[PDB]
């Protein structure tokens, strides 16, 4: 499957390019719809027998890249697919930094199927692999990570979604003497920073999308870091109890129990993962698309769990 790595990077490049057309145009859903459409089109020309496992939603409210959709030419291997055609849709609509197009491809059955609900995440890179456990308190995890990283706590840097749900815990960490990078959106890209040496980020902690968590699980596994997650029902996080109760019903069926700590391998089950991400706007991880005349440029991160060549591909496209 390593011959397909380039094909997959083309899938994100094309989703990025299509989402870029809608940058700064104040329309979340048209930008997203364009990226989705372009990603599906590209994936349907790749020689895989793909099943969308993480995607735009159920068949009833997502016509494209719905959960269980078959993609690819059907030649090649049966593979699980996680798509996030635009991570940072609001940012794309507003012309802000950190928008990117995301894809992960793995072995059949490789990715946890969990509902579109919230997940508490704790993520670190290779130097702190094995030092984390979400059953312990945050403070304990943080000291353990700092100690394994070989730095004082006060030097430790934690990134976290800047959201109301997170005020209490951001205070607790600042009080504890930790540097807190609060980001507006995008915990998929931010989790990868834990494994990028020239990023000051050591740790991602906090509650974001469950499907995003499973994509971070896959790439974090590929990069040999570590992650724990914990599914949480809407009302435990924020008539939320209405949607929170179907999430728990969906959990029983799926069949997983919320509130239990997922280890790395509970979410990303093998090392055979190809991860691809292409920047739409510039961010901590990737350069944005530039476009002068009939010539556009993209930067793509391409990671394959079987190895460690981490690839950054700078493409010059003649449209
Ligand atoms: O905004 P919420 O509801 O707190 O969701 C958090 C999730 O949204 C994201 O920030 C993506 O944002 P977008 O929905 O604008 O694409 C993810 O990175 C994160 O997991």
């Amino acid at each position: 499957r390593r011959e397909l790595a380039i094909e997959f990077s083309r899938v994100t490049e094309s989703a990025a390019l299509a989402g870029y057309k809608w940058l700064g145009r104040g329309d979340k859903n048209t930008a997203d719809g364009a990226a989705v459409n372009a990603m599906r089109i590209m994936l349907n020309q790749v020689n895989i027998d793909g099943t969308i496992v993480i995607g735009e939603g159920e068949i009833a409210e997502a016509p494209m890249l719905y959960i269980g959709e078959k993609v690819g030419t059907g030649r090649g291997d049966a593979v699980d697919i996680a798509v996030d055609p635009i991570e940072g849709t609001r940012m794309t609509a507003m012309g802000q930094a950190n928008a990117l197009a995301v894809l992960a491809v793995g072995d059949k059955g490789c990715f946890l199927n969990a509902p579109d609900m919230y997940m508490e995440k704790l993520i670190v890179g290779p130097g702190a692999k094995g030092t984390i456990d979400l059953n312990l308190p945050l403070a304990d995890n943080l000291r353990n990570v700092a100690a394994a990283l070989g730095k004082p706590l006060s030097e430790l840097t934690v990134t976290i979604l800047a959201k109301p749900r997170h005020d209490a815990v951001i205070a607790e960490m600042q009080q504890l003497g930790v540097r807190v990078f609060a980001i507006p959106d995008g915990d998929v890209a931010a989790s990868i920073l834990t494994c990028m040496p020239d990023s000051e980020v050591d740790v991602l902690y906090g509650i974001g999308g469950a499907p995003e968590g499973v994509v971070s699980a896959a790439v974090i596994r590929a990069l040999d870091g570590d992650m724990n997650g914990r599914l949480l029902a809407r009302h435990d996080v924020k008539e939320n109890r209405r949607i929170g109760e179907q999430e728990l019903a969906r959990c029983k069926a799926m069949g997983i129990e919320a509130g239990k700590v997922l280890r790395l391998g509970d979410m990303a089950r093998s090392d055979n993962v190809i991860f691809s991400a292409t920047g739409i706007t510039k961010g901590d991880l990737l350069e944005g698309i530039s476009r002068k005349g009939n010539i556009a440029t993209t930067e793509t991160l391409l990671i394959r769990g079987k190895s460690r060549t981490i690839r950054r591909i700078q493409s010059i496209h003649y449209l």
